[PDB]
């Protein structure tokens, strides 16, 4: 049981220790002095200079020592980009095809590029091609400059910043951003922002000419048997010989206090003593550069999920769970505290309604985090397995093969390690315990985020709250007692949807399907009954695992399945949309579409019909209906129903009435009950598929 950066660690060190084995004979030829390189910017050209440094990396300035030509960046900053908070809790990783070099959509497996990652300080790095940029000298100065700015910004910006204990947090950090700016400089790095290249293309054309500058016994030696120039060789070297100095500028901001830690194999402590992450100590307390990008990635992913997840459960609890300020609240938002609860109260908008959204929000993430997990867990497999199975080399091959001579020859065995991080292993509480080998817990909506306790909670001075039993027995019950019109049960299945099916999909398979339109959902066979004055609904195929409650108010059921509707007909609108668009054009896969809302429309019609039949089983009072429960749903939640229908505003004063059915609220003499907004929907979106069917038929 060990940390997973201790290890990597570890591994690299024995890759480090087997460069610098061997004494390099061209090693003055690569290493850059900082003095001598030589800057041109917009303003050095318009005056006619050449600006150099001084021997301190720690006094290199922007506004001089940048080859910054262009029009945009006047002020010549390393960052100039989204490179604004990396460290937010709202920071994205990236892990689609597009930007990232290997990630291609056909394979399920990806690499993540953290945030920290996505905003690095080498805009500077993008002005490499030029007149002035052709000695190892020269290219020094320009990773010392990208090393110095990238080292500031981290530091200044840290959420470990201001901690009270050891900054350690901060050198990891950096380390992190130095092993990033090293595959950039080899031309390792996996990231590709935009097809324009400029940081690779330029750090492409600098070494084409450091290998010309070389002497011939040099360039014979890092040459390819066909003659041409091995620059991928040359690189690495360059890297190798150069990364003290690297160290250095990035070092240049880190606090006194910060030092860099790591475990040895046996367990031994290595820490840089002299203070600011190793600064004035010379060879880098770090091997990260001598860890593949992927590996250093998945570990930043993991000890930044982990740390997020401390920040987005306690906003959970904020609105959610604070026993101590008298605080209680359903995911569906209701404040459980309450004598009198607005939960079985259908018609009573809701109290509490931050839970709800603070829950929705948290769930959104833990899915997208989720996703994640599930990408790089196979990208993992596919490196591991492709070691044993080439018999030819590329870099990383010599890492993986040591990784799986440990006992990390498969995913689970190093998901243990991702356990025992800094982050993911401080947690004083098994109820938030991280075990990446249990992603049902770890990926799973928080506890906080259930139902009110049917009965209510009454809070103590103590700072508690308790779960209070048959709560206030038959009091004012007398006037909700004539409004009930029948007391039998009703029972439905629903068709919820269930997205964390893609993932974690051994788990679920027993539990969710995938239908057609949804790569997950949900049956769930209800029982809906009118018991004392509070209609409970209760789960019959209730699974802890995957279900959040067995028991909650009809009110809080219908307002699932609302919410659970508008999703799914956007999704519907979506997949029908090219179909539908007016032109009379043929196509063949359009059929099996139609085919596919119209199972899960034609369920829903089925859903409802008995959603109405339990809704009909009490008396509201007169134009407290359905149909007006639906608008007030509908008003209340404009935002998420304008994403979903194409013109709520002309649906919403629509005014369609259809038979009085057996449902023994239409008292209306004689008189045809008007059709809701749910059946109006549906019946519109048939329409659409009749003519789809028709449009695309043989
Ligand atoms: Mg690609
Ligand atoms: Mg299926």
């Amino acid at each position: 049981h060990k940390s997973a950066r201790n290890v990597l660690e570890n591994i690299g060190i024995k890759i480090y220790n087997q460069e610098i084995k061997k004494k390099n004979p061209y090693e003055q030829q690569l290493k850059g002095t900082l003095s001598r390189a030589q800057f041109v910017d917009a303003l050095s050209s318009r005056y006619g200079y050449v600006r150099n440094s001084d021997g301190n990396s720690c006094n290199l300035d922007h506004l001089f020592h940048t080859n910054i030509k262009t029009g945009y960046n006047e002020g010549r900053k390393p960052c100039y980009g989204r490179e604004q908070n990396r460290f937010d809790e709202n920071a994205e990783a990236y892990c689609n095809s597009d930007k990232i070099r290997g990630n291609e959509n056909n394979a399920n497996g990806a690499a993540c590029a953290p945030p920290r990652r996505r905003h690095i300080c080498d805009q500077n790095l993008e002005f490499l091609d030029n007149k002035n940029t052709n000695t190892a000298h020269d290219l020094l100065g320009n990773v010392l400059v990208t090393a110095k700015y990238e080292g500031n910004y981290i530091v200044n910006d840290h959420p470990d910043k201001n901690s009270n204990g050891n900054k350690a947090g901060i050198c990891t950090s950096l380390a992190r951003s130095f092993a990033d700016i090293g595959d950039i400089v080899r031309g390792r790095d996996m990231f590709l922002p935009n097809k324009d290249d400029k940081v690779q293309k330029g750090l492409q054309v600098v070494f084409k000419k450091i290998y010309k500058s070389l002497t011939p016994e040099a360039r014979k030696h890092y040459a390819h048997g066909d003659g041409s120039g091995n620059y991928a060789k040359l690189r690495e070297d360059w890297w190798t010989i150069n990364r003290e100095q690297i160290w250095k500028a990035l070092t240049c901001s880190a606090p006194y206090y910060a030092d860099y830690f790591r475990k040895g194999s046996d367990g031994t402590l290595h820490f840089s003593s002299h203070g600011k992450c190793g600064h004035n100590e010379g060879a880098p307390p770090t091997y990260l550069d001598y860890v593949p990008q992927f590996l250093r990635w998945f570990e930043e992913w993991s000890e930044e999920f982990c740390r997020i997840k401390k920040i987005k459960i306690d906003k959970v609890k904020k609105e959610c769970r604070d026993e101590q300020n008298k605080k209680y609240c359903s995911g569906d938002g209701h404040d459980c505290t309450q004598t009198n609860l607005a939960h079985n109260q259908i018609f009573v908008d809701l109290d509490c309604p931050r839970c709800q959204d603070q829950c929705i929000k948290y769930n959104e993430w833990i899915v997208k985090k989720l996703e994640e997990f599930y990408k790089q867990n196979l990208k993992y497999s596919m490196e591991i397995q492709k070691w044993k199975k080439t018999k030819n080399n590329y870099y990383d091959k010599e890492f993986y093969e040591n990784l799986d001579k440990k006992s990390y020859s498969t995913i689970d065995k190093f998901l243990n390690l991702l356990n025992n991080g800094k982050h993911c292993h401080d947690n004083k509480d098994e109820k938030n315990k991280i075990d990446f080998n249990k992603p049902i817990k770890t990926f799973s909506i928080s506890e906080y985020c259930k139902t009110c306790p049917l009965y209510g909670v009454t809070c103590t001075n103590r700072g508690i709250c308790i779960h209070n039993s048959n709560n206030k027995n038959k009091g004012e019950n007398d006037l909700n007692k004539i409004n009930i019109k029948d007391k039998s049960p009703t029972t439905f299945d629903v068709d919820m949807i269930y997205l964390r099916r893609q993932y974690m999909k051994n788990e679920l398979k027993s539990f969710v399907e995938s239908t057609c339109l949804f790569k997950g959902m949900r049956n769930q066979e209800w029982t809906c009954q009118i018991l004392k004055n509070l209609d409970v609904c209760k789960l019959n195929n209730f699974n802890k695992v995957i279900d959040i409650d067995k028991h909650i108010t009809f009110k809080v059921l219908l307002e699932r399945w609302l919410k659970d509707f508008l999703e799914g007909y956007k999704k519907s609108k979506r997949k029908i949309n090219p179909c539908t668009k007016d032109k009379n054009s043929c196509i063949k896969l359009c059929i099996n579409k139609c085919t596919c809302v119209e199972e899960w429309l034609n369920k829903k019609e089925k859903e409802w019909g008995q959603i109405k039949k339990h809704f009909n089983k009490q008396f509201h009072g007169e134009g407290y209906d359905i149909a007006f429960k639906v608008k007030s749903y509908f008003e209340d939640n404009e935002a998420d129903v304008r994403k979903s229908i194409d013109n709520f505003h002309v649906l919403k004063n629509k005014e369609e009435y259809e038979i009085c059915n057996v449902d023994d609220n239409c008292r209306s003499q004689n008189n045809k009950k008007k059709k809701d907004i749910v059946t109006i929907l549906l019946k519109e979106l048939k329409d659409k598929i009749v003519s789809c069917k028709n449009q695309h038929k043989a």
